[PDB]
């Protein structure tokens, strides 16, 4: 880490400095420093020079405008102060420089779109760790190799992959905002791939809109080191990128694949939805085969699908994929099944609001030969709107609603059971049951061997909050006592 080094591909005549860390942030600046004085958020980091210059940072790089012309070198208090123009478009490539190109020295794969990011980034760091990788995430979950991922400047980015790279990772999946990619969080990243899952962005009723969002986007990515395209052709917008980009992997798993354009595709051809997960059958032009996932639901196979294609593309065998597809897990609490000879399945997901509570219970019915339970509440001290709305959908979606507690807090736990029921059309058919426990158990020992019992609104949260009281709770481990199995 020397400051001309690190500035030798954008001004030849920098000073040799030794640097320590690279910080964006003057109270935490210290002796050896680079400090990066940008222009941001209705805030200017050139104003806190002196103080950066105070705690002994070595050298500054400052934003050129209205202050300097582009690779300007000037010294206060015998520092370097370097400006440069377009600085926060020119972080992502500094910081890259500063940490050794992380992203050129492991599989970077970035994923984009509006739902299905979490896991299918998930799925990727999974299915290439079984093929020999040791991979990471970085996404909303957190940072960290696989089993140990921890809860976002263009600075923060590099270096957190820098630290994956010093720890091993020969593999990250990295969830990508919309908001990353606009305000140039990843532009100097070495993407070996970029995944597609789809759009459902509201608000874009009118073409010009349309128009001017796509302009946007296309411009982003033609600026990005995108790699190997791969798109869901399921998404209207996915199938309108793949009709202009001849290179990309079309992904399907509703007859959108198209051809006559003799481009690489994946197509699931028959999905069986049971018991303990989806049976894909699936053709692409590196082959086909039939693969047994541990995932609910019919997003979760188009995750799935899009995680194999990206694979595929990347140059792993497609026999190797198949023999390890039966080791995939779900994100812990996002429709993670729970199945045991002889008994009824069981699923625990998050769900927690009207629109999520709807899509859990779509999901869970696909897999369902009899009934379909559901087993949930609403948090009490929290907005009541939501109450009514989940009550409608589990009596809509499901055939049987078992309405319980889940963190009531300091509110009557019946009053907002009062406020669920409202919702219904017959509140008189929805079981009540107080205690969670004793609600998740009279549906699982109630539910026969076919049915399907959605235990909703936890996922993962081991406590149910009562008053002033976390108490140790968990959803997974008292369906998996039940149904005598490990959670």
């Amino acid at each position: 880490r020397n400051l001309r080094d690190l500035l030798a591909p954008w001004v030849p005549d920098a000073p040799s400095r030794a640097l320590r860390e690279m910080t964006l942030d003057s109270r935490v600046a210290a002796a050896g420093d680079l400090f990066v004085a940008v222009v941001g958020h209705q805030a200017d980091g050139r104003r806190y020079i002196p103080q950066a210059i105070a705690q002994g940072v070595a050298a500054i790089i400052a934003e050129a405008k209205d202050e300097a012309t582009d690779g300007e070198i000037r010294e206060m208090h015998g520092v370097p102060v370097i400006y440069l123009s377009q600085l926060n478009e020119r972080l992502s490539a500094l910081a890259g420089r500063f940490y050794h190109e992380p992203s050129d020295n492991l599989r970077l794969v970035g994923v984009t779109g509006t739902n299905g990011k979490t896991t299918t980034t998930q799925l990727l760091a999974q299915w290439s760790q079984l093929l020999g990788e040791i991979s990471a995430v970085m996404g909303t979950v957190g940072n960290g190799l696989l089993g140990k991922v921890i809860p976002g400047s263009a600075v923060d980015v590099q270096h957190e992959l820098a630290g994956l790279v010093d720890q091993g990772a020969t593999f990250c999946a990295m969830e990508v905002s919309s908001h990353g990619l606009v305000q140039h969080r990843v532009a100097a990243l070495k993407f070996a791939a970029s995944v597609f899952t789809n759009l459902s962005r509201d608000h874009l009723d009118y073409h010009g809109d349309m128009e001017h969002y796509e302009a946007a986007k296309w411009l982003l990515y033609s600026e990005h080191h995108c790699g190997q395209a791969i798109i869901n052709a399921d998404d209207e917008v996915g199938r309108r990128w793949l009709a202009k980009l001849p290179d990309a992997v079309a992904v399907s798993m509703e007859d959108h694949i198209n051809p006559n354009c003799h481009g690489r595709w994946l197509k699931a051809t028959e999905v069986n939805y049971h018991d303990s997960g989806a049976t894909i059958r699936f053709s692409s032009s590196w082959g086909d085969g039939e693969i047994e996932s541990h995932l609910m639901g019919a997003f979760n196979v188009s995750n799935l699908l899009l995680a194999l294609a990206t694979l595929l593309a990347l140059g792993y065998p497609l026999a190797d994929l198949l023999k390890t597809a039966a080791r995939l897990q779900p994100v812990c609490g996002r429709m993670e099944v729970f199945t045991a000879p002889g008994k009824p399945t069981v699923v625990v997901d998050y769900a927690h609001t009207p629109d999520a509570l709807e899509k859990a219970l779509q999901a869970a019915r696909l897999h369902c030969a009899g009934k379909l339970w559901c087993v949930f509440g609403c948090g009490g001290d929290r907005d009541k709107g939501k109450r009514p709305l989940m009550g409608a959908i589990a009596e809509e979606f499901a055939d049987v609603a078992v309405v319980t507690d889940d963190n009531p807090r300091t509110e009557e736990p019946r009053a907002i059971i009062n406020d669920i029921l409202a919702g219904m059309l017959d509140a008189g058919h929805a079981k009540v049951m107080e205690g969670r426990a004793e609600a998740v158990t009279c549906a699982v020992m109630q539910a026969k061997e076919n049915d399907v019992v959605l235990v909703a609104g936890k996922g993962h949260e081991d406590y149910q909050i009562v008053g002033n009281q976390r108490l140790d709770y968990s959803d997974r481990v008292t369906v998996a006592r039940l149904l005598g199995v490990i959670a």
